DNA sequence: TCGACTAGTTAAGAAA
DNA sequence: ATTTCTTAACTAGTCG
């Protein structure tokens, strides 16, 4: 039926819906991301790679960064900044923000 | 999910089809208003391309692609549109019993 | 509910 | 990116 995803954190998993992510990035603590919800952060051990293959709404828009395509609101190209649902944003790389 | 993209120059905003309400021509020459639930976005485009995306967009006159899905009510002896949020549009007599 | 005569207006291609 | 020119095609109103 539904898809969701599992965030591993030591002996805890929580479960998410894939558009509850507006975006993944590296955290300071290596081998763990940043899950960016609507209104929360949670921290995980994941990679970026994997998280991409998932699905086509995952892209790797900048090294740092995996964004959900489904909760984009918009996108400077100039600046290259991609803003999000929830009012957040991100950065995009040069060579790929317009395959965004 | 059924999306469009909005390019204002280098910008471009994404929303989703029922998102919007309808789209009507600006006084700018060849851009449009969308106008969505809280906000309207300005942006280059025309209606024909528009209208031909889906057949939930319908030109029901020259200067308007209507979303039948956001349409509450229509009064075709007026030819007036009712949406969802609250607003309105016209359509032209020739279109107005095709909605 | 329909055409149909009028007169004023505009969407969108080209092109700049 | 935004605009100028262009005109076929549109529009509302009227009248029957």
């Amino acid at each position: 039926s539904v898809e969701t995803i599992e965030l591993k954190r030591g002996s805890n998993s929580v479960y998410v819906q894939y558009d509850d992510i507006m975006f993944f990035e590296s955290s300071t603590k290596s081998h763990r991301l940043i899950a960016h919800l609507d209104n929360r952060q949670i921290e995980f051990y994941g990679n970026l790679k994997e998280l991409s293959q998932l699905d086509d709404r995952f892209f790797r828009c900048h090294n740092s960064f995996v964004v959900n395509r489904h909760n984009i609101e918009s996108i400077d190209s100039k600046e290259r900044i991609v803003y999000f649902k929830n009012k957040e944003h991100c950065y995009a790389s040069v060579r790929n923000v317009k395959k965004i």
